[PDB]
């Protein structure tokens, strides 16, 4: 009968916020983390609020198309947002190639890590505009496939699950890089958790296949 | 070393093409599914060919941004498509309302299944341009979620697992509903098998929260 | 003081309806005219009401975002049906290939009419999703450009100023053709009216370079 | 015969580039016009590159959709970003309130400068993603229209006349701002050089009727 839906929280940074230095600032994390991330997370909030009054009769008419937008995009902000940051780790401990079964994974639909770094950078700096490159897992074949993104819900779609993320919009490296967007992207490699990746990659494995 | 991508298949119609009439004609099935849906798995493959033929090798270059823009537009197609057609079933033997964990799931979160179908009708009817509506589980709240997606790959986002989908790309209605998308959607309702649906949502229900 | 603003019109046909056939037929025409450009002017006047109402007091908050939106893209859909409407002329009096200004623009800038008639052709055909082609004039350097436009407001930047355009919205031609495009646009050639284009094209060449 | 198509140029800054302090720095307006204004016209460029090769037969085959969506993803950006600057004038000379043809036609449109500033300053702030707000001239109706454009080509249209412009691309505003896009908008009202707008608008006025 009433609605409640369930709301949008801040997950904390995995690490401290100098913890990706010189990599990436702490100040590029506060702003990203506490002010961006948390402006997707209220705005998921703020679709899911209109929904709620307009289903429990609040609100007289909803503009269903711009709830669902506004739903999207801040939706797709913070959960690849916080995919974003749960894929990083301390410039000491993250970085370097991967092993497990993600490395292998990415040797078998890659070619080699050198072949699949190289695409996926070229993916994440080719972005147009702002957006994500993502190392997806695809239920359907089993395959990876690197994806873009545009905003944080254009050009991607559903189903393949996303294992690692690297955000591309300017406000991710700007006060670090500046416009060098090419310089952040090659050096967010070092600050990769693998083991995260794998873990995710580990229980994307083991989801049931939901379609197809 | 070598790459070999695995390729998408069109799945068989989950019923003979008259199964939908009056609702959807077998005409409309036969270009839709053995002709669109057809297009867009040829789509992803050829995608998937570009890729292959870059990483082994065989193109000097390849233009990352188009390659995934056209990888994830077709994929999305063939995602979508599946689901649509599995999500409806015979005139006969689809169709009413749901019960089970996902009409109790519908009522908790639209607060009856007539607001819900008031609600997924208008997003259905008001996704501009080209797209589908979708009725998702959020893994990150337990919540259902109403989506719009415009074409297969704009709107939405990533993570939101599709229960139910319904195609408005004007071939979706065109040939028996012409311009008339809303009574196209209307008696869509009348084909939906819930059963397919609620074995999506236990499916979802299950799958491990791969980021948040 | 007060807000009144210009709503749009729906403009007449520029021919009788059953003019293009048997390439378009009188029944797309009247889909196609009468419904959904009808839809787009109305939407186009909708936003246009909120808009109003909002300035005038009426409304206490407007969404600007979703207004701006819905205001585009269906003073985009206005328009480029306006355009496409007049961009045809009866199967006996359109089509062929242009002479005046136009034909040898066109020969300028893609070589021969051949060759433009080809890429133009695949950029209607290529369209991802639905949308438009569009021979632009670009009042910054004097050159032809194909466009693509999707919906009728992706993709289009604004300046460049249309000159030919061709709907490959289904709607467009699954009356007559069904999935077919390409037949469709291949078609399309003998209803253009260059007379049309070259007055327009005429028209831009004497327009004020408005920003460079 | 042989195509040669007209490349794009960077414009100069309308000014020095510490003529707009302390709104906009000249570190930003260093990074914002140097390279990122530079990327767009490089990268409209380099896609008429491909296109030129292609016909004149040195490319085989073009992805036609992937050379338009590049071309007019920066020519949007070139256009776009050319008006910007122009929009603006040093802190002392630009600013305040219009007086013209174009005041009259703002309290016309939208009752005072004010309630237009407010929305104005509201589409601007609530580009999602990023964008632009652009005060255009509609030829149709000789309404003013407030647009937003996301990306440079992403919900905008044709044929409506940009007038004024601000860029809410991270990059306008995250050297002086960071994340406050609110407090740029807010402060770039007082950098408008509206003689310049005036200007414009009595172009866009004295355009023939190109459509409709
Ligand atoms: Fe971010
Ligand atoms: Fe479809
Ligand atoms: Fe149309
Ligand atoms: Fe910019």
């Amino acid at each position: 009968s009433v609605v409640s839906l369930k709301r949008y929280e801040l997950p904390p940074l995995p690490y401290n916020y100098d913890a990706l230095e010189p990599i990436i600032s702490a100040e590029t994390l506060r702003y990203h983390h506490d002010k961006h991330h948390l402006g997707y997370v209220n705005g998921a909030n703020a679709a899911l609020d209109k929904l709620e009054k307009y289903l429990n009769g609040q609100l007289t008419d909803i503009d269903v198309r711009a709830v669902s937008r506004d739903f999207e995009f801040n939706y797709g902000g913070h959960i690849l947002h916080t995919l974003y940051w749960l894929n990083m780790a301390p410039k000491g401990k993250g970085g370097g190639t991967p092993g497990g079964a993600i490395g292998d994974a990415i040797n078998k639909f890659f070619g080699s890590f050198d072949k699949f770094k190289k695409l996926f950078g070229d993916a994440a700096k080719n972005v147009e505009g702002v957006g994500w490159a993502i190392l997806a897992y695809d239920p359907v074949t089993g395959d990876l496939r690197i994806l873009q993104v545009e905003k944080h819900n254009n050009v991607v779609t559903t189903n393949l699950i996303p294992l690692l993320a690297v955000d591309v919009f300017e406000h991710a490296y700007y006060i670090d890089y500046r416009n060098d967007r090419a310089k952040y992207v090659d050096s967010w490699w070092d600050l990769i958790n693998w083991d995260d990746v794998e873990a995710r990659y580990q229980k994307a494995l083991n989801t049931p296949k939901l379609i197809l």
